């Protein structure tokens, strides 16, 4: 026994020095890092200002620094929190530069390895113990991470905020010469003298060395200088790029690679702000107009114009992770509607300014590298105004200036008992959870949208028809729609328009011109009314996957026979062609492959009549979306206010909370909006579209799919029942030590006790940390399989351990002393003698 077990001895000295080891490093590199980033980053202010926040006691400078907090006191307990936000806030700002740079580098890799980047570039400048020392290495590493950091530190930021400094002062004095050049020329109380007052305060505060907190006011020199080189090596680009070109080479080398970098750098900024406008602004204030105009006067007060910011109150920052997730949200179901639009009721080619969401022709490097800025920009914010325009006016119309004032009526308004105030709160929770479970049973409907396209058709059909544009739109249209009927007398044409029709009999069968209709007025008194023809042909793309060049030259009148009304003016086309490319044009290489035009025919007033289409459009999807919702709403209503509730009443009582409690909730559901009431509806009309579908022309099981098996709600219930399972084991084990051993060796110091409950603690969460492993294993099992296997290991794992050692003393608990604390004490020993008999046998 001997040999082998010196053996374990040493292999326990060798887990016990690696622990050690991977202890010391990780609490080193976790908390001393940020921690010394941190306290340097408060130093190289202090040198910046000249003076530390508290003169002469510098570690509570090191430890608060330029905090709001007043006086705060050495604490110990004050002093862990404050070192904890500070070990937050040197996280946040390491994330944050950590995944700039990865972002930079990567889009510099990827334009770098482009082909067209390639071809910009010749075309801009043309051809030519042991123990010990593991933890020696552990301080070594960490002490070279420490003046790795005061280094990167100080030429990241303490130079670059100097010369921010100089920088600052300088614009600021170009900025006070123009302002004085613009009062010049100009010589020659409520809103602005607030802003004035805003910008004024900004102003004195950075000059003035009084706002010593804000994080803005503090990067704004460090962002002046890096603002400034980044314009410096944009410029210098172009500036190196002067008089080279495809003709006269660029024989000089050094030079040459100068350049490459210099633009490579260009085409870097350049790509990367277009891409983050799209990706991240592009949503996010997407998101904060849909909190504007939609959930804030429904889940706050009309009066108030945003409700995110006070939902993250705990963490700001946390509303634009929330803003971008309501923005994007909000874009892929438009993309949704105009991919259902698009696939089925409108005829192809419509949408060709749209961006196809399953087109071959898409190079998104390609083009943003080709294409000009300016252009790209200008496409975005005409894109991003249209989408405003739709957020703002479609929804704060009916939840701001239609129900409040017009209907007068709250109908639109989450009652005030329910109206969430935080974002942790079990409110926002609820609601939350309700909207997410309803949107997946929805999405899992094989009904919903078949009708859904189907309405949509039909209320297509009967716009487009009204307005005269089933041609252009539906792509079928019959004769009458291509021209208007011209009545004799007002009276016959809006009060008498169908008596008018009647009365013509040769209507549609012959075309009259409007001095020949007005001639037959006269004449004749018989007829009212005749058919005047207007609105020429067209041309128009066949599909939406067209070249840009080819939407130029598909837009012109021609007659019946395919020829042109109007010779094209093709030098007009070639020079808009060449504003809308740039240097690069011609290596742009647009694919013809689906260039291809329709013949249809346009009615006059053309503008106009498309918007009223996009108006009709809004006013039927509200229409549809409202009583989507009151019905649901009303639906609910009816069954949980005649239904459940009297059953409750008789059965659970009438004064029962439950009781008052759904009662309240619906009789102010009569009057104001419950998102329950209408989830439930929705989910209920989702059953009846079936039904709906057939006349036109299982409910638990879905909600159960939707609930179990949802990626959300199995991470939730595996983590809850690994807690779950730790702290069981942990009380388990505790219980069993203390009521157990100690009580015995005293029948025969809490820091201690509390030490061997953090030893439980550590390994039970191991124990639950093999609960995780599984977790992996059965992560894709079917629901039935996640099931069985999450209830066996619980078992096995807790109630088992639960039985095994707990219960029995449960039943335990003169002579009966001594037969309970001997009876006690074998059974503690004969488990001990078992482990230890099996940890043997495997030794
Ligand atoms: C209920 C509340 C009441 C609101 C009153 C809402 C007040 C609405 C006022 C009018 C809005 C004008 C809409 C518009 O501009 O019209 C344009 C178009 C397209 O518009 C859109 O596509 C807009 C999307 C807006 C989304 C904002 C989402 C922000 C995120 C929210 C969190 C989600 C949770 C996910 C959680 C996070 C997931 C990761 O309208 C459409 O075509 C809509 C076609 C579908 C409409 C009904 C869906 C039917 C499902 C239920 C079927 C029942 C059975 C039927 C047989
Ligand atoms: C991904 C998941 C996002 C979840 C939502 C969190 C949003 C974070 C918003 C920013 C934020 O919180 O800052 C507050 C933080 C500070 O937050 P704080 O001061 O409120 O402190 C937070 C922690 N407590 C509450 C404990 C105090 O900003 C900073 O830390 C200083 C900012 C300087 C950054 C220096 C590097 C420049 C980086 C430029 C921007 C980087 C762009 C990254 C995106 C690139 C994409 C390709
Ligand atoms: C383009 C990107 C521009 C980034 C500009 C970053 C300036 C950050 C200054 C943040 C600040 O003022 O915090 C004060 C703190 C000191 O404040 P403190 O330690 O006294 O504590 C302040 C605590 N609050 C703010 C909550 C009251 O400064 C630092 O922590 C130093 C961080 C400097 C990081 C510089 C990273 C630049 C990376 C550039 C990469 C892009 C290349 C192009
Ligand atoms: C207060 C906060 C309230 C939040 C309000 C959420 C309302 C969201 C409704 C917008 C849905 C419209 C998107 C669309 O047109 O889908 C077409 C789609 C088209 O189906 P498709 O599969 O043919 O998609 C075509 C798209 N391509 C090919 C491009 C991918 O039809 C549906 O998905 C119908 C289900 C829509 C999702 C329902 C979410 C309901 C949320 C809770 C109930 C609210 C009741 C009102
Ligand atoms: C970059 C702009 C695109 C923005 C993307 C996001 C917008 C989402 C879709 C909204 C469509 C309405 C915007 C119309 C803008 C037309 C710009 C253009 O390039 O026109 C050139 C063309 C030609 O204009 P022209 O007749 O002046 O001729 C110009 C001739 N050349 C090219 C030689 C100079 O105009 C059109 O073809 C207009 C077609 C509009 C058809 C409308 C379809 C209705 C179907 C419903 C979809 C909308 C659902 C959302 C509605 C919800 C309301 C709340
Ligand atoms: C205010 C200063 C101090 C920092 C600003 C950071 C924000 C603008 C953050 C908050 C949420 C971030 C977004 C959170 C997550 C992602 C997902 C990511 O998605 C993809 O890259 C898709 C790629 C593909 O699948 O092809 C794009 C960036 C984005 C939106 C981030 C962009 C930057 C955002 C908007
Ligand atoms: C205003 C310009 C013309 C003058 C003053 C140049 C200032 C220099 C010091 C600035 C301009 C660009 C800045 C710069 C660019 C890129 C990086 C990489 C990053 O990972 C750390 C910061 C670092 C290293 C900084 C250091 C400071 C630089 C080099």
């Amino acid at each position: 026994f001997s040999l082998l077990l010196s053996k374990s001895i040493l292999t326990f000295f060798e887990k016990a020095r690696l622990a050690l080891t991977i202890g010391l490093a990780a609490v080193l590199y976790i908390i001393g890092v940020p921690l010394v980033w941190n306290m340097f980053g408060k130093l190289y202010t202090m040198m910046l200002d000249g003076s530390s926040p508290y003169p002469g006691d510098f570690l509570k400078s090191l430890i608060y620094g330029y905090d709001q907090s007043a006086t705060p006191e050495l604490t110990t307990r004050a002093i862990f929190y404050q070192l904890l936000q500070n070990h937050s806030f040197t996280s946040l700002q390491f994330i944050m530069i950590v995944i700039l740079h990865i972002a930079l580098y990567f889009q510099y890799d990827m334009i770098v390895r482009e082909d067209v980047f390639s071809k910009m570039v010749f075309h801009k400048i043309g051809p030519r113990i042991n123990l010990k020392l593991k933890l020696l290495n552990v301080i070594a590493y960490f002490i070279i991470a420490v003046v790795f950091t005061a280094i990167y530190l100080a030429i990241s930021y303490l130079f670059p905020t100097f010369i921010g400094f100089g920088l600052l002062k300088i614009y600021f004095g170009i900025f006070k010469v123009i302002l004085r050049g613009l009062c010049h020329l100009y010589y020659l109380s409520w809103i602005s003298d607030h802003l004035i007052h805003d910008i004024i305060y900004l102003y004195n505060g950075y000059t003035e060395n009084t706002m010593k907190h804000s994080i803005f006011i503090r990067a704004l020199p460090a962002l002046t200088t890096y603002l400034t080189s980044v314009s410096i090596v944009c410029a210098s680009s172009n500036l190196v790029s002067r008089g080279y070109g495809r003709e006269n080479g660029m024989s000089n080398p050094t030079r040459r690679l100068i350049f490459q970098i210099l633009f490579a750098l260009k085409c870097t900024f350049k790509v990367f702000t277009l891409f983050f406008i799209e990706l991240a602004g592009f949503p996010i204030l997407a998101g904060v107009m849909l909190d504007f105009s939609l959930f804030c006067p429904i889940l706050a007060s009309n009066s108030r114009m945003l409700w995110v910011p006070s939902i993250c109150a705990i963490w700001p920052p946390f509303s634009l992770f929330v803003y971008w997730t309501i923005g994007t949200l909000y874009m892929y179901w438009f993309a949704k509607y105009i991919g259902m639009i698009r696939k089925n009721i409108i005829r192809p080619g419509v949408l060709f300014f749209i961006r196809s969401p399953e087109d071959p022709n898409i190079k998104i490097l390609h083009d943003s590298l080709i294409h000009p800025m300016s252009i790209q920009l200008s496409r975005l914010c005409l894109s991003m105004f249209i989408y405003a325009i739709f957020i703002v006016l479609g929804f704060g119309f009916h939840t701001r200036i239609f129900f409040p004032f017009m209907l007068k009526s709250n109908l639109l308004s989450v009652p005030e008992a329910y109206k969430p105030t935080s974002i942790i709160s079990w409110k926002f929770n609820t609601i939350l959870l309700t909207l997410y479970f309803t949107k997946r049973i929805l999405e899992s409907s094989s009904y919903v949208k078949p009708l859904l396209e189907r309405y949509w058709k039909t209320i297509f059909k009967l716009c487009s028809r009204k307005l005269r544009l089933s041609s252009f739109i539906l792509g079928k249209d019959t004769p009458t729609e291509r021209g208007h009927i011209v009545y004799r007398n007002l009276f016959y044409k809006y009060i008498a328009a169908k008596n008018a029709e009647w009365s013509n009999q040769e209507l549609f069968t012959k075309p009259k011109t409007l001095e020949q209709a007005e001639e037959l007025f006269g004449q004749v008194r018989d007829v009212h009314a005749y058919f005047v023809p207007d609105g020429v042909l067209m041309r128009v793309p066949s599909s939406d996957i067209v070249s840009r060049n080819y939407v130029q030259t598909m837009f012109v009148p021609v007659t019946k026979d395919d020829k042109l009304l109007k010779p094209l003016d093709l030098e007009r086309i070639k020079e808009r062609n060449k504003r809308a490319a740039g240097e690069f044009g011609y290596l742009d290489e647009q694919n013809t492959e689906y260039d291809q035009y329709y013949i249809v025919y346009v009615p006059p007033d053309f503008r106009l009549r498309y918007m009223t289409l996009l108006g009709l459009v809004w006013l039927f999807a509200s229409i549809l979306m409202l009583g989507v919702t009151f019905i649901s709403q009303a639906l609910i209503n009816f069954v949980c206010s005649f239904g459940f509730l009297p059953v409750v009443k008789l059965l659970l009582g009438e004064r029962n909370k439950v009781y008052v409690a759904w009662k309240e909730l619906s009789d102010i559901s009569y009057s104001y909006l419950n998102i329950y009431y209408v989830c439930v509806g929705s989910v209920c009309l989702s059953k009846i579209a079936k039904d709906i579908l057939h006349f036109t022309e299982g409910i638990f099981m879905a909600i159960f799919n939707s609930i179990f098996d949802s990626m959300l709600v199995k991470y939730n219930l595996m983590v809850f029942i690994a807690i779950m399972i730790a702290v069981i084991r942990t009380m388990v084990s505790w219980v069993v030590l203390t009521d157990g051993i100690l009580a015995c060796y005293n029948y025969l110091d809490e820091s201690l006790l509390f030490v061997v409950w953090i030893i439980s603690s550590m390994v039970n969460f191991g124990t639950g940390y093999k609960s995780l492993k599984l977790f992996f294993r059965n992560r894709n099992t079917s629901k039935l399989n996640f099931l069985k296997t999450m209830a066996l290991e619980l078992f096995k794992q807790g109630f088992l351990h639960m039985v095994i050692y707990v219960l029995p003393i449960i039943i335990l608990s003169t002579r009966m002393q001594d037969i309970y604390f001997g009876l006690l004490i074998a059974l503690e020993s004969f488990t001990f003698f078992f482990q230890a008999t099996v940890l043997f046998i495997q030794w």
